[PDB]
């Protein structure tokens, strides 16, 4: 669920994920188009590419099983799809909090008319 | 160039194009996921795999030639390229107007958020 990877985000980057990630770039949040800005952004390419993997559970609005141990995240639960999706969003916040240090104000709010028309291939 | 695509929404439809059709559905205006919502949001989707097919030229931001001939929209140049581009756009715009029995208001300012997790392909 969508709220659930806030809190990874959030936890990893101490960042308040709605204001900071839900509109950068241009893969970050919407659907996303053309070719990510930066590595922030194409830690969000990188994640819907992961998304669109899944199938046979709804990866924005489905529940799944995850704890922590020691900051790390641990994924559970005894259903494969909705394991996959915690992965991917596990995945995510581990890269934004890997490339914090190249974080761009500028893209926070990135218009998406500015993004390239020919989009990244997964 | 997305100023001419929106002469021929206009002239096509009788719809501000930006009010209209900026931000219906899953895929009308900048990029887009999940299933088209209904018939003109498909022309969208239509548009946007049209657009991210051309190769040598911006569809976005280029101009193209066109003109009216007895209030139809006419392709021309002698860029193949652009010339490419500006048959997407009257074939969207002509699907706009073909579809206005179906447009709905529920859609035309469709939280990106809300569409379906699972894109469909080209
Ligand atoms: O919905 P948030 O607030 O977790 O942020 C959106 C992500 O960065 C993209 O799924
Ligand atoms: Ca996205
Ligand atoms: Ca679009």
């Amino acid at each position: 669920h969508l709220l659930q990877f806030r809190k990874m985000i959030k936890k990893m980057t101490g960042k308040e994920p709605v204001v900071s990630y839900a509109f950068y770039g241009c893969y970050c949040g919407s659907g996303g188009r053309g070719k990510p800005k930066d590595a922030t952004d194409r830690c969000c390419f990188v994640h819907d590419c992961c998304y669109e993997k899944v199938t046979g559970c709804d990866p924005k609005w489905d529940d799944y099983t995850y704890s922590w141990k020691d900051g790390d995240i641990v994924c559970g639960g005894d259903d494969p799809c909705k394991k996959e999706v915690c992965e991917c969003d596990k995945a995510a916040a581990i890269c934004f909090r890997d490339n914090l240090k190249t974080y761009k104000k500028r893209y926070m709010a990135y218009p998406d008319i500015l993004c390239s028309s020919k989009s990244e291939k997964c």
